[PDB]
């Protein structure tokens, strides 16, 4: 992991603090504005929807990306959560209660064994079965998210090829004639420090660039900056126009 | 299929003639500006890359979307063809010689069986094994394109589920927070009348709209009108913003 402090310009500019980590798959070389924070492990929060999805599909808790998970009737503070969802929309709107129920169905023994198979962060599921990635013992760094995502990208995780392809579909965030981004956002707020994440990758015609970023996120006002700052860095490195 | 001739203004203002066909999946209802032309069958040209891809994957002629098809060294008139490709970039840049190599390896017997299984247009593969879809006997209408694409969407074609998912990934054209388009363009130029195609679908949170369009295309300077006219229709119908 090579250090490039000049990306801090983009954080300073927006009165923010964080790290971006990039990984050039073809050259097998990684870059970050801050080596220490790149390796600092945090609660994954909604970024956990990646592994949680893989596990739920592999075990048949989720049958496919069209199966409907009916709203439980409880109205919650994000409006999009109060309605029926499938896997695609549950990821898009980051619908926690839908993933809490997958987690209960998975159960702590299958969950722990899967997270060891995935080498996922510290591999510790201490806490409630349905919230450990929000306020429990699990921790992962920006560099460990990249390691994990690379395996997903190559269908190398110990779940079916099919589960992996479905999750990569459900990760689709943006695409045009220049690139494809598959990614997941997250916002850790239950346990200090409040931080925002975006992890995933950019597919080009002849390379892929993995990314993982996190940043201080005192309130939800600055969440747009997860993507905006990442993209500023991608632009600076000529990955996207 | 209900006729909506008001879409004609979008062809007219572009000095063009053609058909857009739309199918609302939830409601099981179709719409077109021109019922006759909707049903008129033409050579599929490069839109044939959809079934051809499925067949190549299902038979193992293509191992996966990463397999590299090396440039054969012959300089062709579309510059993006004169380089190595994989399935994703062969579709994106519509690299005919790569697909002609597939057709040759598939062979006429399996090709014909497959197209019968797909109910692909007139199911007639008469002509050269390596170009029947460009100057042979196969013909398919816009509405037949929709029928085929609905199967692919639901994984109901007689090829593996894996093949269908890989082809739907390769069709990815555009994605954002409003919609995902999976589609394939074509331009039939070898046999009159010269026509351009765009076929695929738009995925929304809660519905999918299939589309197939073709239009007269005397020269390559009107090619961007395939997408432009289609999108003006989609926007008039409030399917996309
Ligand atoms: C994930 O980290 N979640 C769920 C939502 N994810 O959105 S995000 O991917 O854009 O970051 C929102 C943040 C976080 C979460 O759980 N927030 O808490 C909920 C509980 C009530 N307030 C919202
Ligand atoms: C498909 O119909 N093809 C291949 C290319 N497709 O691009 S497009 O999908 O945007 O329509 C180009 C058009 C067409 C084709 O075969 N054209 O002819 C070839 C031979 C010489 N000119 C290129
Ligand atoms: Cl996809
Ligand atoms: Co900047
Ligand atoms: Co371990
Ligand atoms: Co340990
Ligand atoms: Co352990
Ligand atoms: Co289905």
């Amino acid at each position: 992991w090579q250090e490039n402090k000049s990306w801090n310009a983009h954080f300073t500019e927006h009165k923010s603090q964080g790290v971006v980590v990039l990984w050039n798959e073809n050259k097998q070389q990684g870059f970050t504005n801050n080596l220490k924070r790149a390796n600092q492990a945090f609660l994954p929060a909604s970024t956990f929807k990646i592994p949680n999805s893989l596990i739920a599909l592999d075990l048949g808790v989720v049958k496919d990306e069209h199966q409907v998970f009916k709203w439980d009737g409880q109205t919650r503070d994000i409006a999009t959560w109060n309605r029926d969802h499938n896997l695609i929309t549950a990821m898009k709107y980051s619908v926690v209660p839908v993933y809490q129920e997958f987690a209960r169905q998975i159960g702590e023994a299958r969950m722990s064994k899967m997270l060891h198979a995935f080498d996922y962060g510290n591999e510790d599921i201490s806490g409630n079965v349905d919230s450990f990635w929000l306020d429990g013992g699990i921790r992962i760094s920006a560099t460990e998210q990249i390691s994990f995502l690379r395996k997903l990208y190559h269908n190398k995780l110990h779940v079916s090829e099919r589960s992996q392809r479905i999750v990569k579909q459900a990760m689709l965030t943006e695409a045009n004639g220049d690139y494809i981004i598959r990614a997941k956002t997250g916002y850790s707020t239950r346990i200090e420090p409040k931080i925002g994440w975006w992890v995933g990758w950019v597919e080009l015609d002849d390379n892929v660039w993995f990314f993982a970023m996190n940043m201080d996120m005192p309130t939800s006002d600055g969440l747009g900056l997860r993507q905006a700052i990442t993209k500023e860095v991608l632009k600076q490195e000529k990955i996207i126009p």
